[PDB]
């Protein structure tokens, strides 16, 4: 992807992506608006299992689109299973999408409501051996999405907030060990699930989306720090990393299932 030029600006944003990635207008694109009244309870959905006790974080990277907290996924240490999933999915990284204002920022919406941000915990199906092979499969990834609203601070998020100063610009990375992703989860694991895609180019249709109903609360100071990051690289004109979210896409021939 050394020649990719997509972004979130007026000239390379979501409405332009289809030119280089035609799948942008595909049959199972994400995100989507979750109409809570139309989603149907599916009593066959097995309980969701989030096993992050042995998670091993390694580094945090500003990739020019968001920042990723990466994990060691060379072993089954932090896995997601159950719910609508068949098999074991290993945590590889998490990142967020956020806005320039508290009134926008999330990718998925709930009855058209936009949250201040959205956390994506990305996992890949171990039956495919590695992440690169998994994204070529319809059931290759499972992304656990969690909404963020502004209110009380999330103590478990502070370690991330404080390290952002070291990765202000595109390409910067910093050691980020011993971070516990369990501190970013809400109390309830009630969720909505549907078949979708990566929300950024290449927009591959390889994701089983599991979006939690309960948002976590973060403080204004915490999200404000996210907005101080840069899309640009060091020594380049400063462009604040804000509004790095793709808007809701057509649901088309899909049904959103609720676990509750
Ligand atoms: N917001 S999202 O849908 O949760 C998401 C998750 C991961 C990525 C990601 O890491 N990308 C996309 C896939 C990627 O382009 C790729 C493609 C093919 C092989 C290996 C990696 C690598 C970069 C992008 C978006
Ligand atoms: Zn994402």
């Amino acid at each position: 992807g050394m020649s990719h030029h997509w972004g979130y600006g007026k000239h390379n944003g979501p409405e332009h992506w289809h030119k280089d990635f035609p799948i942008a207008k595909g049959e199972r694109q994400s995100p989507v608006d979750i109409d809570t009244h139309t989603a149907k309870y599916d009593p066959s959905l097995k309980p969701l299992s989030v096993s992050y006790d042995q998670a091993t974080s390694l580094r945090i990277l500003n990739n020019g689109h968001a920042f990723n907290v990466e994990f060691d996924d060379s072993q089954d240490k932090a896995v997601l299973k159950g719910g609508p999933l068949d098999g074991t999915y290993r945590l590889i990284q998490f990142h967020f999408h956020w806005g320039s204002l508290d009134g926008q920022g999330s990718e998925h919406t709930v009855d058209k409501k936009k949250y201040a941000a959205e956390l994506h915990l990305v996992h890949w199906n171990t039956k495919y051996g590695d992440f690169g092979k998994a994204v070529q499969q319809p059931d290759g990834l499972a992304v656990l999405g969690i909404f963020l609203k502004v209110g009380s601070a999330k103590p478990g998020l502070q370690k991330v907030v404080d390290v952002l100063d070291s990765i202000k610009t595109k390409g910067k990375s910093a050691d980020f060990t011993n971070f516990d992703p369990r501190g970013l989860l809400p109390e309830s694991l009630d969720y909505w699930t549907y078949p979708g895609s990566l929300t950024t180019p290449p927009l591959l249709e390889c994701v089983t989306w599991i979006v939690l109903k309960e948002p976590i609360s973060v403080s204004s100071e915490q999200v404000l720090k996210f907005r101080k990051l840069n899309f640009n690289g060091e020594g380049e004109p400063e462009e604040l990393m804000v509004d790095n979210w793709r808007p809701a896409q057509p649901l088309k021939n899909r049904q959103i299932k609720a676990s509750f």
